[PDB]
This record gives C-alpha cells, sequence and structure tokens, in this order.
C-alpha cells in the first residue's frame, strides 16, 4: 500500500558503520555491521498533533508502507533487525535498522602490499506505480564510529555519491546509491616477514661469487632459490588469481631471474675453470660481484618506478 | 488453489544475475545472487480496470496462487526474499524475487589452468492437476549486470535453453529449464607463480650435466626434485580428485621423469667414471645436455598438442 | 489425532535421491538431498467422490494427522520442505517432501584407496496407541536420478531392506527401515599423485647401492626418507584415526623399513670399507641391489594378497 | 501454568543416545543425537478412565505445562523435535523428544594417544514457585544403541549420576543432572603413522656414529632432525594448547635432545679428529653407539613410567 | 507500547557467562554463551498482590513492552532464547535470556606468545520518547561460572564498567555499557614447539664456526636457515597482519640476521683461506664463536627488555 504522491517519492538514505571486519583479499569481500536510515513523506498518515496522542507516533513495520531497499552487491539476504519507526505529523516517516551483511566489493592488487582501496555498498530500490528516487541525508551518513576496525587496514573516509543513478531495469526504473569506504593497507608486517627475509636469501645466493667451490656454490645459489619459492608460495597463497601483474608479483618474479643467471654464472665459472682458462673464470666471477646487485638495484628502480611513479 | 486452465499453464521465467562469486574449484560449486522473474495467466483474478482501483493490483504471496519453482542443483533451500507481485487485468500475474543460493555445477579440469567452463542453474516445477511447462522470457533473462564479478574468471555470456525438458517424475510431469553461465579462467597468475617457477627448477636440475662432482650433482638434481613436489603439492591442493588427467597434472608428472633420468645419468656418470672409463662418462654427460631439453620441448609439444590441438 | 485403525497401521516409505555430495572421509558423513514419500489409510477422511469436490483432495499438514518419520543417523534435524499431500477416496493419504540432511554413515578404510562402501539412511517411527510399522513402496524408492553425483566415487546402486526392524524402545515399539547406498571409490588420482610418486622416491633411495660415497649415500637414502614422510603425512591427513590397519597405511609403513635397512646397509658398507675389508662391503652392497627390490615385490605380493586376496 | 503440588515436583529424566560423532579434540566438543525422556505428576489433568476417551490421552506441547530442561554445557540452543506426549490417568505425563546438540565436554590429553575420556551431558532446570528436582528413570536411560559410533574411540559405557546437584542460582534453586559417556581412544593408527615412523628417523639419525665423514654426518643427523619437526608439527596440530604436558609431547620433546647431543658429538668427533687426536674421537664415537640408545630406552622407561605407572 | 515514565527509564543489565570458547586470534573474535538479565519499572502493570493471583505474574514477551538491547560489536544477530519474564507488584519487570553470539573484540599481539588480553561485550539501547539509560546490576553480573573455558587462555576476571556512555546517535540518544573479560594466554606450548626448537637450529647453524669445510659449512648454516623459515611460516600463519611489530616477530626476525652474517663469515673464511691468508680466516672464525652468541644474548636482552621492560 504505497504513498499516493503527485511525483517521484524521494527516499532519504544513510549508513552508520558500527563495525567493519574480515576483509577477505582472496574472496574480494568484507563484512560490515551498520545503521541504515530511511525517510519519506507518506502524507497518508499525517496526524493532527493536538487532536490526539503526541509529538510523533511509533509504528511496527506491518502497519506502515515501507520501501524495499535491497543492497546490490551482497552475497546473501542482508541480515538486519529493525530499531525504530517514527512517523512525523506532516506524514514524514523515520526508519532505522541495523544490518550486518558481507559486501562483495572488488580490489585492485596492482600495488599489492602497498595498495589503497575503495570499497562499495549499494542500495537499489525498484518503483511500482510511483517512481522512487533514493538520496542521502548526510547526518545519518556520517556513519563510521571512532571504532571502525578493519584489521590491518588504515581507514581513510566513509563518504557517499549524492546523485543516484536511475536505471531502467525490466520495465521499471530502479535507483541505486554509492556508499564509499576508502582504505589503505597497513603494509609493514610485509617487510620483517616477506620483503626483507625474501631479500636476505637473494644476497646469500650470490655470496657464491666470492667462491670457487662448485659443490658449495650450488649448495649455495640453489639452496636459496628453493627458499624463494617458499616465499613465492607464501605470498601467492594469501592473494587471488589476478589477470594483471602485482607489484610484489613482479619483484618476486624479477627475483627468480637473478638466481638463474647466478646459477648460470657459477655453472660457467666451471666449464671455464676446468677448461684451463681460469684467466676468464675469475674474471667473470669477479664481475658478477657488481653486475648483479647493480642491475637489481637498477631493475628495482626501473620496476618500482614503473608501478608507483607512473 | 491453482488457476483453472483449459490446458498446461505456461510459467514464464527469467534470471538477472546481480552478483557472482566464490567459485570453489575443489567443491565444484559457486554462489550466485540474482533476480528470478515469473509470470502466468491466472484468469481467475482478472479485474475490471475502470470498474475499480487502478492499472495493476499488488498482492502479497499469501493471497495469490504461486507456482513452486525449486532450483534443481542446489546445496540448500534457495535463500530468496520477494520483491513485487503485480497482477495485470487479463489475470496475468507479475512475480519477482531476489535469491541467493550456492549452485552445484560440475567443472572439467581437463585443461586445468587454461580451461573454459559452462555453469548451470536449473528450476524444475512439478504439476498438480494442471500440467506445468516453464519457459524463458528474454527481457528478464538478460540477467547479468555489467558488474558480474566471479573472481579470477572472465565471464563470457549468461544465456538460456529456451526449450525445457519435461520429465515424468513419480506420476507427475515436471518441467526443467537450463540457465547457462560461460566462463574462461584467468590463467596467468599461474605462470609467474607456478608454470615458470616450476620450469626454472627443472633447468637448474640439469645444470648438473656440466658438472663432474657427484656430491654437487645430487646436491643438484635432488635438491630440485624436492622443490618440484612442493609444486605438485601446491597444485594438487587447490584442485579436486579427478578420475581423468589434468593438463598441468600431466606436465607436472611428465616433469617427474626428467628428474629420474637426470638422476639416473649423474648416477651413472660415476659408476662409469670410477670404472676407469671416463671415455664414456664424459660422452654421456655431454649428450644429456641436448637429449634432455629437446625430449622435453618435444614431449611438451607432444603433450601440449595432445590436449589442446585435439 | 491418529487414525483409528483395527491393527498396526502400516506407513509406506520411499526415498528419491536428487543430489549426493560432500562425502567426508575424515568425518564419516555425507550430505544427501532427496524425496521422501509416505502413505497410509486414514479411513477417517474418506470422501464420497461423486458427492463432493473431485478425484483427490489436497490438504495442508496442519489438517491431516501425519506420522513422525525421524531419520536415525543424522547430525541435525533433517531439513525438509513439503511438496504435496493428496488424500485418496478410501482414506488413503499421499505425502511427499524433499529433505536435505547430512547422514552419519560409517566407512571401512581397510582397503583405503581401493575400497567400496555401503552408506545408510534410516527412518524410525514411534508408536502411540496404535502400533506403527513402516515399509517400502518401491516405485517411490527407485530414488536415484541419473545425475546422482558424489564426487570421486562411482555409485553402484540405491536399494532398501524391505523387512523393517521393530524395536521396543522405552515402552513403545518403534519401526526402523534401512536405505542402502553402495559406492566404490575412484582410486586413480591416488596413483599419479601418491602411489607412483611415493614409489619413485623409494627407488632413488636405493640407487645408493651402486655408490661408494657415504656423503652422497646419505644425501641419498636420507633425502628420500624425508620425502616419504611428506607422503605419509599427506595421506594420514585426508583420513581418520582407524583402530585397525589400512592397506596404504600398510605399504606406506612397510616402506619405512626398506629405508631403515637401506640406511643400515650404506651405513655398514662403511664401518666395513674403512675397516680394510672392502672384500665384504662391495659384497653386501652388491647384494642389496637384489635383496631389497625382491623382498619388496615379495612383501607387496605378501601384503597385497593379505588384504584383497583374503 | 505449573502443576499445583504440595512439595518439590520431581521430574524424571532419561537420555537414549541414538548417534555419537565428530569428537573434536582441538575444540573439546562432540556432537550427540539422542532421546530425552521426561515425566511428572500433574495431578491437574487426571482423567476418569472409564468416564471418557481411553487408557491415555495425547497432548500437544501448547496444551500441557512442560518443564524447561536446558542442557548446561552446549554451544547453542539444543536442537530438538518432539516425539510423543502421553498423560496417564493419575495425572502422570509422559514426554519424549529427540535432540541433536554439540556438547562442550573437556578432555585430558595427559596420556594423549593412549588416553581414556569421560564425556558429560547436563540438564539443569530452574524452579518458579514450586521447587524442581530432576532425577533419572533408568529404563529410558539405557540410552546407547548397539550402534553408537564415535569414530576412532571405543565406547565403554553410558551411565548417569543418580543424585542431582541442587544449586541456588539467582534467588531460585535449579537442579542439574550428570550424564556420563566413558570412551577410550583407539590408539594404533598412531603407531604405523607417528610413533614408529617418528622412531625410525631417530635411529638413522645416529647411524652417523659408525661414520667419520662430517659432510655425511650432518647430512645425516641434521636431515633427520628436520623430519622430526615435521612430526612435532603434524602432532601439535591435531591437538590443543594444553597448559600441562602430554605424553607424546614429552617423548616428542625428549627426542629433540638426542638429536642435539647427536649433533654435539659428530660436531666434536671433528674438532677432535682434526686436532690430531683421533685417539679420542674414535673413542667417543665408539661410545655414543651405546650411550644414546640406552639412555633413550632408559629415559623412555623413565618417562613412560612417569606417566602411566604413577 | 513503552512505559510512561516521568524521567529517563533506567534498564538494569547483567551478563552471566555460561560458556567461553573458539577465541580466533587471526579473526580477532571469540564466541560466548551467557545469560542476559534485564529489569525496569513499568508501573503500568503494577498489580494488587492480594486482590488477584499471586506474588509475581509471568508474561510472554508479546505481552509486555521490552527494551531492545542490541549487542554492539557482534558479527550477526545475537542468537538468544528467552528464559523467564516475571513482573513484580510495583510494576518492576524481571527479564532473563540466554544468548550465544560471537563477539568482535580486538587484541594486542605486541607481546604475542606472552600477552594478556581484555575482551569486550557491549549492549547499546536507543531511546524513543522516553530516554533510556542502561546500567549494571552486579548480582546477575557475577556472570562467569567456575567452568568458563576459553581454550589455551587463563581467564583473569569478568567485570563491567558501571557508568554507561550515552551518545547522541541520529537524533536519538543511545546508551552503551562495557562488559570486560580479562585473559592471559597460556604461553608454554610455545616453548617445546616454537621457542626452543627455533633456538636449537640457530645454534647448530653456527656449529660451522668450528669447521673449515665450506661444503659442510653451507650444508650447515644454510640447511638451518631454511628450517627457520619453516618456523617463521608456522608462526606467521596462526597470527594476523599487524601494522606494528610482534615480540616473537622481532626475535624471529632478529634471528634472520645471525644467519646472514653467519653465512657472511663462512663465506669469507674462504675467499680468505683460499687467498693464502689462513692467518686471518682462522682468526675470524675463531672470533665468531664468541661474537655471535654474545651479540644474540645481548640483542635479546636488548629486544626482550625493549618490549616487556618498557
Ligand atoms: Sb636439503
Amino acid at each position: 500500500p504505497p504513498p499516493i504522491a503527485d511525483e517521484p517519492l524521494t527516499v532519504n538514505t544513510g549508513i552508520y558503520l558500527i563495525e567493519c571486519y574480515s576483509l577477505d583479499d582472496k574472496a574480494e569481500t568484507f563484512k560490515v555491521n551498520a545503521f541504515l536510515s530511511l525517510s519519506w513523506k507518506d502524507r497518508r498518515l499525517a496526524f493532527d498533533p493536538v487532536r490526539s496522542g503526541v509529538r510523533v507516533k511509533t509504528y511496527e513495520p506491518e502497519a506502515i508502507w515501507i520501501p524495499e531497499i535491497r543492497f546490490v552487491n551482497v552475497e546473501n539476504a542482508r541480515d538486519a533487525d529493525v530499531v525504530d519507526i517514527s512517523v512525523s505529523p506532516d506524514g514524514t516517516v523515520q526508519y532505522l535498522e541495523r544490518f550486518s551483511a558481507r559486501v562483495l566489493s572488488p580490489l585492485d592488487f596492482r600495488r599489492y602490499p602497498f595498495d589503497s582501496q575503495t570499497l562499495h555498498i549499494y542500495l537499489i530500490v525498484r518503483s511500482v506505480d510511483t517512481r522512487n528516487i533514493v538520496l542521502a541525508v548526510d547526518l545519518e551518513k556520517v556513519g563510521k564510529n571512532d571504532d571502525v576496525f578493519l584489521t590491518g587496514w588504515d581507514i581513510e573516509s566513509f563518504t557517499a555519491v549524492v546523485k543516484p543513478a536511475n536505471f531502467a531495469l525490466e520495465d521499471r526504473l530502479e535507483s541505486k546509491l554509492d556508499y564509499q569506504l576508502r582504505i589503505s593497507r597497513q603494509y609493514f608486517s610485509y617487510i620483517p616477514n616477506i620483503i626483507l627475509p625474501m631479500l636476505f636469501i637473494l644476497f646469500i645466493s650470490w655470496t657464491a661469487f666470492w667462491s670457487t667451490s662448485y659443490e658449495a656454490n650450488v649448495t649455495l645459489v640453489v639452496s636459496t632459490l628453493i627458499a624463494h619459492i617458499a616465499f613465492n608460495i607464501l605470498v601467492e597463497t594469501n592473494l587471488p588469481k589476478t589477470p594483471y601483474m602485482t607489484y610484489t608479483g613482479a619483484i618476486i618474479f624479477m627475483i627468480y631471474l637473478f638466481y638463474f643467471v647466478a646459477v648460470i654464472e657459477v655453472t660457467v665459472q666451471h666449464y671455464l675453470k676446468v677448461e684451463s682458462q681460469p684467466a676468464r673464470a675469475a674474471s667473470i666471477t669477479r664481475a658478477s660481484r657488481i653486475a648483479f646487485p647493480v642491475v637489481f638495484l637498477l631493475a628495482n628502480i626501473i620496476l618500482a618506478f614503473l608501478f608507483f611513479g607512473f
């Protein structure tokens, strides 16, 4: 039983993030618990302040006509309990609920460990025989406590796109709003545990330049390459199957190379030292002690810049 | 209280994918949230446009007779909320819901990392004392936003099989429809992280051809073989127990061999170099430096072609 | 309000497997979705065909008296929706529901990778002041689509034990039926990934017979034993704590030995080659090159036969 | 509307285990499905046998006053369906339900792989204005089929503590009962898979006593120590964070030591064999070939006895 | 229908922990099952003791007006069943429920294995046209059995913040309370399994100071470094992505270094022993046998103190 308007009835929206959590990078989802504030002139139940009762009359959802506000990008039926329904005299209804639903916002891992994200909550609403436009009321949209959590992410700002997008979806215009959660990752735990340790092995790898023992130069370059995989695997796991290239997926791959050519070298510092030509061998090995680290620091300044600087 | 027809009452269906996600390869399932659009002539509640009310009359599900449309291949009771029920004058009912259920579609890992899939949604409907045929209305079946997600898969097309299949299931014909979601995997993250790294170790493995040290030739071929298993395990994990052979399950197995005979060789470059016959040894070892890589690139072109080319 | 019989009211049962899946070996459970067909003479609501209405009258569950059919071996309250209730003239009721419940059938891993299983569904029913016998109607018991899934198992036959077992449970006879799902495992993925690779290492292990280097004979027999554990671990994991012996638990254990005595040998090919008695050492080592593989192929023919052949 | 007694109304309880399963060692819980039998004199609905109806009158739960019997140690609301309610003439009510709830009983891993447990089910009941004492009726308490499962545990006996404990909990005495499930673990799968394999490596470890190669003595003692961890990890995983010491946690830790001092020795059989004093070295190494295995079998008889013998 | 007060109606709260469990460090949540006790003067249903019925009148929730007490930091709708509602004469209502909900309290891993935590439960309550203040009644707040579990944590005290915090949230003051659960971890299983074993390898690592074999000095320092990662990985897994530094994340990282410079040394005890200057080499190697262990015990006393002592 919808409110007999004379034009498209506006519905005023607003989300108050109460909790944020379980941002699942693999899954590309996160869970939010928050307030949903709605309002509208249903002149149909205006009510003679003085003439009866009091300032504002409290209804149960069965009584009033209420607008169906479905969240767009959610796994399941949004799981909300109702808090208060308070109809003003002029027929103005005041609705508040407290949902908890896991949202399906996408993320851009193009800078992986050093990436900033922009999450989305949605809210369409289909029309019947009056048109429905939704729109935000910014006093119930300052939704974000001073407690918003979201483990391992710094949260930058909860804001929203004022102008809705109105579709025509199956011979009935709907109206969709865009609630925006900006977050930067707390890269860091990534250095002491991945970036650094992954670098350290790479160096030890090429300790085997100042060495002439093939036995201990493979027991060297090779023993480390193994352990690199154990990082490539560690990382490739807590991350999804991107169709593009990660930053750390780059430097983690660019690494693979400086092990191959490391191995190349020790390998040939030998079919060139057993070929009685240690003239050369100890010339090459002497060289790699510079070639490698430089082209690395060079290729990192090349790579690094290729991702952030552009 | 079903609609007194004069023949098999047609029910018009239609799914609008709103969300796609959590495609579980191990499980052979995926979760979808989407619109379900139904319609039918229940001439029984036709209604004198002019004579009363308005263009179309809105009912609650309790009032009207509504067709039971169960999804066939679903783990649990499909989890749907109703959106709108709008009966036209001629007795034509307009139904719309927004379900979220995890579907059990099978997948063919015969090309694993480079595989395209065709997912299914179903919708039977049992007859009572009128027969029920279901069928698709293609304006509520363009179901797929420009946001359909499905992480790590490119989505090719959401379409459907117009002609239903009508069974006789327990002395009551049912009618089943076939909704088709075509997807190709975003192979790629598979290279920098599996294909390539898995190749690199194989090479270093057989660096130990240009070597005469047994100590460092096993510390070589063997140290890498280990690391191969650590890939075979990595891969065998995020994949199910196929009764057939995978592509990467092939090349990952074909790999096992070039390590065995690598080991064979270094092993015999020794009971043949200690047997004072380095004549031969340094003949064999010299050979494997070609035999191996070739028979590999050969067996890959043989294998690769055996899977894609046929 | 139960049907006033003159003797034990028979209830006619019948299950139509619609879906099978998530057979959990560790858990010893599996999930099934399927039809449950019941029937009984409640002469109490017979109904004058001609005199009123039609052929058969449709009731809702609240109206009729319906027999409580609880599934015996289930984790939780069986999760079923009702499909149709159709009372015949003579007072014969026709009931059909579509449950989805996870069953707790035990399995016998005595042949692990090569094992056939017999799963169970149950259905007791307690008596009140008439006795209740249950029994199967085999036209609603041909329950098994041509789609029954059950990943990684071949399904042999869904059948049922006609003669129920009638208990006396707490001063009230109940009646239990036995629905049987026979399945064989798709052993196979077990070879290319476990059986074979697990064998291959065992062989390389004892390459160190044709070797005199202790350094590379331990770097040999030992480096493989490690990798065996990595299989014993892989397998012991996707399997439960049996109080008896598995097949593969056998050959996986029998394996442990041929590494110990392998190690024994290389170990003594040395305190016997450094003791200037290479007379003996190169006699023993020469021997093991036969002793081992034979006693293995022998102990496998012994073991294998001890499990399947008996 | 509770029964107007003249003293504390006794309620007669009784549990019939139908199923047992998913005993979760990490979680310290297990799931049970079983019958719950209750009874009491509600003289208030006594009923003139001859004067009307029959022997016993069947009620629905809404009609009668029924005692709230909550299970004490359960994760969630016990999940039960009702089976039969049968009021005797003298006002004696006969109640039966069939719940399935996961119980939170603690376990004592002090003898881990060889441990016997005693599980608990509870049943309090709060008083109102008559006091409620609960108590067991041992004919509905022989609850345990000849099918009770509980994978990987032998089940010894389902019994119960006749005398309830009556509390005063918040100005209202409650009454709690103690249902006891005694189980012994099927240790065994623990030997062929853990105990034994974990021993075998320890031996090979100290094959490196009959060796003089440091290269192959570390490639020895060390290669095995790794593999021990892989057991310590395997075990530490399918087990909780005990504040006390396990048996196998002991012997698994006592093991760590015989590797350290093994390493200590090989290590010093060298800074003592390169120090031209092979006099000593080959005296120590000669010794450890007895010292170790003995002090182990000794420290095991010491340890083993310290756990079971006391 | 809320109670016509003359000022802000106080609601008296109180939680009785019945169960605690599944504290998820990664997730930063834990599950609790407990009593929730509420009360308030609804003078509106005062009731003439003598004049009718008895001492106190029992209602069902539909009858009375009951305050909506939502838990603040919870994943989902708190899952509670009602136990008793008992209105006193003066209009004083007595409410009791038994909820089971998983709470989202944060944790501070800054001392990881040796850390004490303070968990939170919340309970807001929104006002309508009377204001609502909540507040604790400490006789239903002694909530904690002598059975509170919480595996692997010692539980210190369940207490609560008497003075609520009253917000203005969306033109309606709410009132929030703070229930505090203090727990210390049972560090320990962390030693025999992590701390110790992680140390032991580090030592063996630098056995390779009393060695001159490069072959067995890399087969030494390197073989252990690998095994360290296998701890860094073990630990990094059962812990979340902190934006700060852990204790064990420190010492686990500080460890990485003493392997690098260990490797540095053995590496240079060689390009300095092959450079015919064993003068120096056996001077350095001689040194590291003190430098290392000291700077470690020093850097641990430095580190350890940097975390606990400050
Ligand atoms: Sb190794």
